[PDB]
């Protein structure tokens, strides 16, 4: 008689572990607090430095990771202008070596990650498919620039310290539990 219900969650960062492991696929999710931008070659690096034993410029642990690559404009601040998600398979190879040493964390992106991330997020992570437009809409709900990171990278590889509200809304696409939505 208890019927399943859309659950919509603002969660806040850093990320409370037991709030990560409430959700079940198909809830809606928004984020307020900090995110931060890395994709292919940002993930490389990271992979690079932690083999060697350098401190990361920023922390997976607890925080939520957008697969993203933005367009900002600088005035009297940086100002990001659009902030729509890229392909989340190319992280593929690198996101069960920075699952492994995190407490919780939280990866929004688009399409999805392998078996082997399903299995790696057992216990800790979820992933949250962005459902929020083409990218441009969902940039107002970034309130502030941080910081930026490996700008050397280019602009769209380097890790972007946002301070959002709301950011979404994203559907909750692979659990804690082992269950992912792409599945076959």
């Amino acid at each position: 008689h208890h019927h399943h219900m859309v659950m919509e969650y603002e969660l806040r960062t850093p990320l409370v572990k037991d709030q990560i492991l409430k959700l079940k696929v198909g809830d809606v999710v928004y984020i307020t607090g900090e995110i931060f931008t890395a994709r292919d070659e940002a993930h490389a690096r990271a992979l690079e430095w932690m083999e060697e034993g350098k401190e990361l410029p920023f922390s997976f642990d607890k925080g939520v990771v957008y697969h993203c690559g933005p367009l900002v404009k600088k005035n009297d601040e940086w100002r990001v202008v659009s902030a729509g998600p890229t392909t989340s398979a190319r992280m593929n190879p690198f996101t069960p070596k920075i699952l492994e040493k995190v407490e919780c964390m939280g990866i929004i992106g688009k399409g999805g990650m392998s078996e082997e991330v399903v299995e790696a997020m057992r216990g800790k992570a979820a992933y949250f498919a962005f459902t929020g437009g083409a990218g441009a809409l969902a940039a107002m709900s970034i309130k502030k620039v941080k910081g930026v990171v490996w700008e050397d990278l280019g602009m769209p590889e380097a890790v972007w310290l946002l301070e959002v509200e709301r950011f979404g809304p994203c559907i909750v696409a692979i659990d804690a539990h082992g269950n992912s939505l792409y599945r076959r």
